[PDB]
C-alpha cells in the first residue's frame, strides 16, 4: 500500500506497477491459490486505493465464478448493510459531501479523487475498509469452495455439543479424500486441538496415545451431567 505525503499537505497514493500485478499472477497462474494468498492481497492492498484493489482483482488470472460472486457479496453485502444501518454517526450538512453507498464503494461511478477526499474529509468514513473487508471475505470463501481450507471452517463451538462438531469434521475431511495414514494421528491430534478447551484439558491429562472410545468418554464423562461448556 505506497501512499506519498505531499510537504504541502496535500495526501496522494502512489501508482501501482506490473511488478506487484504480475507477481501476483505468476503464483496464483504458477500452481493455483492457497491461504498464504488471503492475507497477502489483504496486506498488500492494505488501506490501498480503490482503482489499485480494481485492477489486482481483474488480474486475477479469469475466475468468472469468483468475479461473480465477489461482485454479488459486495452488492448483498451493501443492500443489507443499508437496510439496516441507513445512517451513520456523523451527519452532514446541505450542499457539503454526501454519504456512502454501495454504488460509490464498488468503485464502479465512484471517482479516486473522490474517493480519497471521503477518506481524508470528515466524517471518517473509510471506503477500502469496507472493500476490502468484503473483497476479502468472498475471496476466502471462493478459494476454500476448491481449497481444503474448507475443513478450517469445521471448528468446536457453543452453537453445538463436542460431538456434533467432531462429527462433520471427519465427515467434511473423508467427503473427498481422507483415507490413507490420517486416521493414525494427523486426525487426533486435528480433532484434539480445534477440540473444545475443557475436553483438551482432559485430553492431555488423560496421556498420549489416547483412544477415541477413551477421550469421548471423558469429554462426556466430564463433571457429572456432561452438559457442554456454556454460550456466549
Amino acid at each position: 500500500m505506497p501512499i506519498v505525503q505531499n510537504l504541502q499537505g496535500q495526501m496522494v497514493h502512489q501508482a501501482i506497477s506490473p511488478r506487484t500485478l504480475n507477481a501476483w499472477v505468476k503464483v496464483v497462474e504458477e500452481k493455483a491459490f492457497s491461504p498464504e494468498v488471503i492475507p497477502m492481497f489483504s496486506a498488500l492492498s492494505e488501506g490501498a486505493t480503490p482503482q489499485d484493489l480494481n485492477t489486482m482483482l481483474n488480474t486475477v488470472g479469469g475466475h468468472q465464478a469468483a468475479m461473480q460472486m465477489l461482485k454479488e457479496t459486495i452488492n448483498e453485502e451493501a443492500a443489507e448493510w443499508d437496510r439496516l444501518h441507513p445512517v451513520h454517526a456523523g451527519p452532514i450538512a446541505p450542499g457539503q459531501m454526501r454519504e456512502p453507498r454501495g454504488s460509490d464503494i464498488a468503485g464502479t461511478t465512484s471517482t479516486l479523487q473522490e474517493q480519497i477526499g471521503w477518506m481524508t474529509h470528515n466524517p471518517p468514513i473509510p471506503v477500502g475498509e469496507i472493500y476490502k473487508r468484503w473483497i476479502i471475505l468472498g475471496l476466502n470463501k471462493i478459494v476454500r469452495m476448491y481449497s481444503p481450507t474448507s475443513i478450517l471452517d469445521i471448528r468446536q463451538g457453543p452453537k453445538e455439543p463436542f460431538r456434533d462438531y467432531v462429527d462433520r469434521f471427519y465427515k467434511t475431511l473423508r467427503a473427498e479424500q481422507a483415507s490413507q495414514e490420517v486416521k493414525n494421528a494427523a486426525t487426533e491430534t486435528l480433532l484434539v486441538q480445534n477440540a473444545n478447551p475443557d475436553c483438551k484439558t482432559i485430553l492431555k491429562a488423560l496421556g498420549p496415545g489416547a483412544t477415541l472410545e477413551e477421550m469421548m468418554t471423558a469429554c462426556q464423562g466430564v463433571g457429572g451431567p456432561g452438559h457442554k461448556a456454556r454460550v456466549l
